[PDB]
C-alpha cells in the first residue's frame, strides 16, 4: 500500500473487494434514491436533499431526475417557503443555476439595505444562511455586483462567526468552504470528504448514504483497474526510470480523476492521463534537462511528425518523444477504431502547439525577457498543457466527429481559452510566471500582484459560468470536462504537500470504505 511504489500500482486491478451481490444491492439503493429525489418533499427540504447528492459525487446517476425535480420547483409562484429566507433563498439561487435554470441576482436585494448596498449586519449570525449565500455567489456572472458584495460579505461574516459555531459539523463544513467553495472543488475528491461529514449530519438519509458508500467503492473498483494498465505502461515506456518527473503518472491520473471520474468514461480517462504523465515529463525535459539544441530539434521532429533525426536526440530525450509520438499515433487510433475519426492530425498538432509554447518560455528565459502579464498568458494558457488535454478529451467523446468541429475546438473559443487561462494561473497562484510577470509589468508589490491574479481566476469563472447558460456548440462530457478541470487544478494548487496528496490518493483511489 503505497501511492508512489509502482510494483504495488501495477499490481492494483487483479482483485477487488467488490462483488456481484454489491453491484445488486447498489441498483436496488439507486432506484430508491432516484424515487427519493423524483417523489415528494417539501422543497427546501428536496433542494437540501439534490444537494446531498451532489455533494456525495451522485449527480452522475441522477442527472435527469435532479433537473427534472428543480424543473418542478422552479415553476412554482409558490414561493413562501423560500422568500424572506436567506438560506432558502441562496440554496435555491445555486442549485437552479447549476442545473441550467436562472435566477436573478436580485433576489438578494431584499438583505441588503437599500442605501448602502451593503447586506444588513442582522445576517452576521445566520451561519447556514451566510454559508449558503457564499457558496451561491460563486455562481454569478460578470456585472451581477450583488453576488460580487454576497462573496466578500459572506467570506468577511463566515471568517468572523467560524470560531462561534456549536455544531461541530457545521464548524467543519465552514473551515472546508472557507478553503474553496463548492463550485470550485472536485468532485471525487469533494465525494470522498462529504461522504464521512454526510454521515454525521442531523438530516442524514441513511439509504442515501448506504448507496453512496457503495457507489464509491464500486467506481473506485474501475480507477484501481485503470491504474493498473496505466502502471504496466508507464514501466513499459521505461520512463519510470527517467531522472526526472518523480511520480508523474500517479500525479497525472489523479489530476485526470478531478477531470472525469465516471467509469463509463474509464477508456478516455485512460488516454487523458497518459497524455498528462507525457506532459509532466516533457515540460521537465524542457525546463531542467535539454540543452536548446536538443530541444529545438525536439520540437522540429514533433512540428514535422517525422521520427528520422530521433537518434540524434540522447537516450532519455530520445525515449520521452518516441513514448510522446506512440501514444499521440495511439490515441488518434482509438478515435479512428472506435469514433470514426482519424484523429492523429489533432493530437500531432496539439503537441506541436504545446512544445513551441515551451520553446518560447525557454528562449525567454535563455534571453533575459520579461514579458508583460498578457504576453505571458498567451503562450502560458498553452503550455500549461490543457488545450493539449481538452482537445484530446472532445477528440474522443464528441459525437459525429469532423474536421470542422475538432477546427473549431482547437481553435480555443472563448469557453475552452477561460478553462486554459484559469488552470495556468492557478497553479502559478499556488506557488517566470503570472505574479512575477504582473509585478515587472506593473511595479505592483507580491502582494498586491497575488490579489490580481486571484480578481482573474473570480472573473474567469465568471465567463465560464456564464458560457454554461448559454448555448454552445459543445456538449456533454466535454461541457463538464471544461469546468472540472479547473476544479482539479483548484484542488491540487491550494496554498506536508505530500503527506496531504498521498492522504488523498490512498483515501480516493487504494482504500475502500468500510461497509457494515
Ligand atoms: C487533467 C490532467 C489529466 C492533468 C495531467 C497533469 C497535468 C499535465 C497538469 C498540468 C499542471 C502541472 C502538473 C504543472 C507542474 O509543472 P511546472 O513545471 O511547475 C509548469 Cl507550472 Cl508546467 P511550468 O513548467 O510552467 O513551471
Ligand atoms: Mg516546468
Ligand atoms: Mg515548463
Amino acid at each position: 500500500a503505497n501511492l508512489w511504489d509502482y510494483d504495488f500500482l501495477q499490481s492494483l486491478g487483479r482483485h477487488s473487494s467488490v462483488t456481484e451481490e454489491h453491484v445488486g444491492l447498489a441498483e436496488k439503493l439507486k432506484g430508491e434514491v432516484k424515487s427519493l429525489i423524483t417523489g415528494p418533499m417539501e422543497p427546501l427540504a428536496k433542494l437540501e436533499f439534490i444537494d446531498s447528492v451532489r455533494r456525495l459525487g451522485l449527480k452522475y446517476q441522477f442527472e435527469t431526475e435532479m433537473k427534472e425535480a428543480l424543473a418542478n420547483i422552479s415553476k412554482d409562484g409558490y414561493d413562501s417557503w423560500w422568500v424572506d429566507n436567506l438560506r432558502a433563498t441562496a440554496l435555491r439561487f445555486r442549485l437552479l443555476r447549476e442545473n441550467g435554470i436562472f435566477v436573478p441576482q436580485d433576489v438578494f436585494e431584499r438583505f441588503q439595505n437599500k442605501e448602502t448596498g451593503k447586506f444588513k449586519n442582522e445576517l452576521c449570525e445566520d451561519v447556514k444562511g451566510l454559508l449558503n449565500l457564499y457558496e451561491a455567489s460563486f455562481l454569478g456572472w460578470e456585472g451581477e455586483d450583488i453576488l460580487d458584495e454576497a462573496r466578500t460579505f459572506s467570506t468577511a461574516q463566515l471568517k468572523n462567526v467560524e470560531g462561534k459555531i456549536s455544531s461541530p459539523n457545521l464548524a467543519k463544513i465552514v473551515h472546508h468552504a472557507l478553503d474553496l467553495p463548492l463550485h470550485w472543488r472536485a468532485i471525487r475528491y469533494e465525494a470522498r470528504w462529504f461522504i464521512d461529514i454526510y454521515e454525521d449530519e442531523e438530516d442524514m438519509n441513511p439509504t442515501l448514504l448506504k448507496y453512496a458508500k457503495l457507489d464509491f467503492n464500486i467506481v473506485q473498483s474501475f480507477h484501481q483497474a485503470e491504474i493498473g494498465r496505466l502502471a504496466r505502461w508507464w514501466v513499459g515506456t521505461g520512463l519510470d526510470k527517467l531522472p526526472f518527473a518523480r511520480n508523474g503518472l500517479i500525479q497525472s491520473y489523479m489530476y485526470a480523476i478531478g477531470m472525469l471520474f465516471e467509469p463509463h468514461l474509464g477508456e478516455v480517462r485512460e488516454m487523458e492521463a497518459k497524455v498528462g504523465a507525457l506532459i509532466t515529463t516533457i515540460d521537465d525535459v524542457y525546463d531542467v534537462y535539454g540543452t536548446m539544441e536538443e530541444l529545438e530539434l525536439f520540437t522540429d521532429i514533433t512540428e514535422r511528425w517525422d521520427i528520422n533525426r530521433v537518434d540524434q536526440l540522447p537516450r532519455n530525450i530520445r525515449m520521452p518523444l518516441l513514448t510522446m509520438f506512440n501514444t499521440s499515433n495511439d490515441i488518434g487510433y482509438w478515435a479512428l477504431k472506435e469514433r470514426g475519426f482519424n484523429g492523429i492530425p489533432y493530437t500531432a498538432k496539439v503537441w506541436a502547439d504545446q512544445l513551441k509554447s515551451y520553446t518560447k518560455e525557454a528562449k525567454w528565459f535563455h534571453e533575459g525577457h520579461k514579458p508583460t502579464l498578457e504576453e505571458y498568458l498567451e503562450n502560458a494558457l498553452v503550455s500549461i498543457g490543457f488545450p493539449n488535454l481538452l482537445v484530446t478529451s472532445y477528440l474522443l467523446t464528441v459525437d459525429n466527429p469532423t474536421k470542422e468541429k475538432l477546427d473549431y475546438v482547437d481553435s480555443l473559443p472563448l469557453f475552452v481559452r477561460a478553462s486554459c487561462i484559469l488552470c495556468r494561473i492557478i497553479n502559478d497562484l499556488g506557488t517566470l510566471k503570472s505574479i512575477q510577470c504582473y509585478m515587472n509589468e506593473t511595479g505592483a508589490s507580491q502582494e498586491v500582484a497575488r490579489e490580481h491574479i486571484e480578481g482573474l481566476v473570480r472573473m474567469w469563472w465568471k465567463r465560464l459560468n456564464k458560457c454554461l447558460f448559454e448555448p454552445s456548440p459543445f456538449t456533454e462530457p466535454f461541457l463538464s470536462f471544461t469546468i472540472n478541470v479547473v476544479r482539479g487544478s483548484h484542488f491540487f494548487y491550494q496554498y506536508n504537500a505530500e503527506s496531504w496528496t498521498k492522504n488523498q490518493g490512498m483515501s480516493v483511489l487504494i482504500h475502500p470504505i468500510t461497509l457494515d
